[PDB]
């Protein structure tokens, strides 16, 4: 049965939402989106709440695919649905989209630790990997600012699924693997084990492993470390123009990891030197690093579960706005929340 909603005036525009939220207030100041911190009353739970959504058919698009992402995703390390909910009565009078979650206590960057606790992170990380993986979904913009954790150091992924917000000096592309911050290629889901790669390094450290001041600066604070691409990778670049360029520049060897990453444990540096491979197609898996010795007092075969099959046939298909949010509308009306 349809719950009684009220309204209230928040971010500038007003919001309506049912009686069991309570107490909405405001939260990031901008970063998330419009997104308001609750207590939902029915489950004693502190939720967080987004209010997205059909301006033009590029935007109903990405409407349709944030709800069929969120509603896919059934793991404890990944952001999912608690409740998705309209004020709208039919499809006509339908313009709105609510989204509810867990509210966390902090990302990533308002922690940046002992090396119990990286494994701890990176572990969590990697289990929510594997599970988002395993439907054949990549993030493709793992950072420390779309990772957020609880008071018990419990981890959830968020944001899973332009050209000036990646310009300069910007932690918007520091966790971003080579052959996509320069699109040499058509990249696999190990562009995610480059990012976890990144923030490892950074865990360890307490500092940015690649701060570029441009995409140039990036690829060689990169090559420094990594070393120049081969033969065999080179002709992996489909992209003749950035295989030129790389070509251009001057050989150097992969650096000794345990001269980088002083004093850390010689096994984070072992799993660092599998997860920063240039060639992507030789990067070490998610369910791969979950079996590697580091993790090895974490690690449970039997507690690191795979998703359901992930229909997203959808993304090759072209629709008009009204079919959009018609599909949308489906998916609001048919959803059931989690037991
Ligand atoms: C990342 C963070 C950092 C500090 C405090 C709270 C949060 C946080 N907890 N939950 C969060 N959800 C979001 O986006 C949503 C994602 C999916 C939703 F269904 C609803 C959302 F609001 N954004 C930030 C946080």
């Amino acid at each position: 049965e349809r719950p009684t909603f009220y309204r209230q005036e928040l971010n500038k525009t007003i919001w309506e939402v049912p009686e069991r939220y309570q107490n909405l207030s405001p939260v990031g100041s901008g970063a998330y989106g419009s997104v308001c911190a609750a207590f939902d009353t029915k489950t004693g739970l502190r939720v967080a709440v987004k209010k997205l959504p059909f301006q033009s058919i590029i935007h109903a698009k990405r409407t349709y695919r944030e709800l069929r992402l969120l509603k896919h995703m059934k793991h404890e390390n990944v952001i999912g649905l608690l409740d998705v909910f309209t004020p709208a009565r039919s499809l006509e009078e339908f313009n709105d989209v609510y989204l509810v979650t867990h509210l966390m206590g902090a990302d990533l960057n308002n922690i940046v630790l002992t090396d119990d606790h990286v494994q701890f992170l990176i572990y969590q990380i990697l289990r929510g990997l594997k599970y988002i993986h395993s439907a054949d979904i990549i993030h493709r913009d793992l950072k420390p600012s779309n990772l957020a954790v609880n008071e018990d150091c419990e981890l959830k992924i968020l944001d899973f699924g332009t050209d000036d917000e990646m310009t300069g000096y910007v932690a918007t592309r520091w966790y971003r693997a080579p052959e996509i911050m320069l699109n040499w290629m058509h990249y696999n889901q190990t562009v995610d084990i480059w990012s976890v790669g990144c923030i490892m390094a950074e865990l360890l450290t307490g500092r940015t492993l690649f701060p570029g001041t441009d995409h140039i600066d990036q690829l060689k604070l990169i090559l420094r470390l990594v070393g120049t691409p081969g033969a065999e990778l080179l002709k992996k670049i489909s992209s003749e123009s950035a295989r030129n360029y790389i070509q251009s520049l001057t050989q150097m060897p992969k650096m000794n990891f345990a001269n980088v990453f002083i004093g850390a444990n010689p096994l984070a540096v072992d799993l660092l030197e599998k997860m920063l491979v240039l060639d992507s197609d030789k990067r070490i898996t998610a369910a791969q690093a979950l079996a590697h010795a580091y993790f090895a007092q974490y690690h449970d075969p039997d507690d690191e579960p795979v998703a359901d099959p992930y229909d997203q046939s959808f993304e090759s298909r072209d629709l008009l706005i009204d079919e959009w949010k018609s599909l949308t509308y489906d998916e609001v009306i048919s959803f059931v929340p989690p037991p």
